[PDB]
């Protein structure tokens, strides 16, 4: 069909998270981009949720499903992080299936609404 | 212990490129259920370099003890069991909603 051309919201990309501290996710790993196109284009930061190889373990975990089936695992919706794409090497690989997009965004907003 | 909209000194190192580094005030933005449930804190870093970007929001606090600009682009979940942090101040009440709305705007698709 065509070249992807630029990172878009809900792309899955490999990126080095290192270095980090404590329970913060580490290493080169797939991550799910969740900020919108204007923000990515306007800042060259991506907001990511890191993907892990463990199964579901916590209520905040969401099973990953993708359009190409090239990345599998669980999305850790707690560990949101903005990364500078100008400074960290990355590789686009896959995209989140459409029917999961709103669940991701609704999970994130539940963590912001004052308790 | 930590509350949503608390402002904490936190060491953010190590970072890369434009990612805010060093020890600096940070605004806590996840809710109490998230903080107490996961022991992660979501923060927006605060800077003294001024207001440069349309994503910047000038800081106002309850005690007047912290000043600067909130960088709303650079959201970060941090493990505060593995980092140095201390409470310093709190966001002004009438800024709380604008902050949350500013974060939720990054999530709304622009297709």
């Amino acid at each position: 069909r065509g070249s992807h051309m630029n990172i878009k919201q809900f792309d899955i990309l490999y990126i080095d998270l290192n270095p980090t501290r404590g329970r913060e996710k580490h290493n080169v790993r797939p991550c799910l981009v969740i900020n919108n196109q204007m923000s990515i284009d306007g800042t060259n930061f991506v907001w990511v949720l890191p993907i892990t190889t463990r199964g579901l373990r916590y209520p905040t975990d969401i099973q990953l499903k993708t359009k190409k089936g090239l990345v599998s695992g669980v999305i850790d919706t707690v560990q949101i992080r903005a990364l500078d794409l100008k400074a960290r090497q990355y590789n686009y690989k896959d995209e989140l299936q459409d029917n999961l997009k709103n669940d991701i965004l609704k999970a994130i907003k539940t963590y912001l609404k004052p308790t």
